[PDB]
């Protein structure tokens, strides 16, 4: 693959992030699971139950599929076809009584920008999060970074009618210009569509900004506490001291640089270490919806 390397570098990212915050024992709830291909991770990890939901049914067949080619996960995994951010989650998982909810972790892996199309979506996406969790438990993800993507927006003038960027493996292309027009601002954190293309994974997709300080200030609004949030280059530089022994020769290989140290180079730093950042929440609190409680 021409991305290649860049795929190795997520992959690691993954194991990082899913293996720093999951316990063994732990239920996951994976909002968006696609095919599946983080299971081996939750295995490492030890966990007892994985809950994935995507809104294709095909890539919930091919993770069937995945799930019994593998040796030794230890784990009862359940699979669902539903939306998990233009509704509630509770009817999607009605025919599927051995979920284990609450849940100890919520995973949203490159694709929580999906929720931002609107408001409305990107809180029921978060109160489907807040609501699955016990006190204590975690929600954790990869997104495009908005300060990157602000970065980037900040260099066209306004008289350019629709801001693209990219490189030889991947390019971004916004709807339309109202950032600049605004001042340099996003007219809403909702809705702020951009054409995301990587060589070989993504076809011209539309996704949306998830700007940060949004994000955190909807979880704060659900019961949902920060407790880091990185670019990829930075987390990885973080954290990459206590995975060097665990990875295998080949996949440290391919995640080496020519000067010894782990990371990416060229057209890929971009790509993958500045274009997304990751997030982990603490559920701090019992959400209860304003002016829900009523007489006897
Ligand atoms: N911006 C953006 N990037 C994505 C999205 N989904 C995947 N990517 C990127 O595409 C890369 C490749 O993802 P996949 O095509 O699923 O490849 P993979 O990680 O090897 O997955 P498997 O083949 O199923 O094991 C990721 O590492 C991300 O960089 C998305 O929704 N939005
Ligand atoms: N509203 C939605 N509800 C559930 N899944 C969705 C929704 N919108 C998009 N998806 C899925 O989100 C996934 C996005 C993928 N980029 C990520 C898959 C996987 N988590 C990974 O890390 O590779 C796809 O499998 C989509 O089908």
């Amino acid at each position: 693959s021409p991305i290649i390397k860049l795929r190795n570098f997520n992959n690691a990212i993954k194991y990082m992030l899913i293996d720093k915050y999951t316990k063994p024992g732990d239920v996951v709830l994976e909002l968006g699971c696609g095919k599946g291909g983080d299971l081996r991770k939750y295995g490492a990890a030890g966990i007892s139950q994985f809950i994935g939901i995507d809104i294709s049914n095909a890539s919930i067949q091919e993770a069937h599929k995945r799930y019994r080619s593998m040796r030794n996960l230890d784990y009862q995994v359940v699979l669902i076809t539903g939306d998990c951010f233009g509704e509630s989650l509770g009817v999607a998982v009605e025919p599927f009584p051995d979920c284990r909810f609450p849940c100890d972790i919520v995973s949203t892996q490159f694709c929580l920008h999906y929720a931002f199309e609107t408001e409305e979506k990107a809180r029921r996406a978060l109160l489907n999060v807040a609501k699955s969790l016990k006190i204590g438990g975690h929600f954790f993800g990869t997104i495009p970074d908005s300060e990157f993507i602000r970065y980037k927006l900040n260099k066209f003038p306004k008289e350019v009618e629709k801001p693209s960027w990219g490189n030889s493996i991947y390019k971004v292309t916004f709807e339309n210009n109202s950032y600049q027009k605004n001042d340099y601002e996003f007219t809403s954190p909702y809705g702020q569509m951009y054409t995301y293309w990587l060589e070989d994974a993504i076809d011209n997709v539309p996704e949306y900004v998830v700007p940060f300080e949004t994000l955190r200030s909807l979880a704060d609004e659900y019961g949902l506490e920060l407790v880091s949030q990185m670019p990829f280059n930075k987390f990885f530089v973080q954290e990459i001291p206590k995975w060097i022994e665990r990875f295998s020769p080949k996949m440290r290989e391919g995640l080496q640089r020519s000067d010894g140290r782990y990371g990416v180079e060229g057209d890929e730093k971009e790509a993958a270490s500045y274009f997304y950042t990751m997030f982990a929440f603490r559920k701090v609190k019992q959400y209860i919806e304003p002016e829900s409680v009523k007489p006897n």
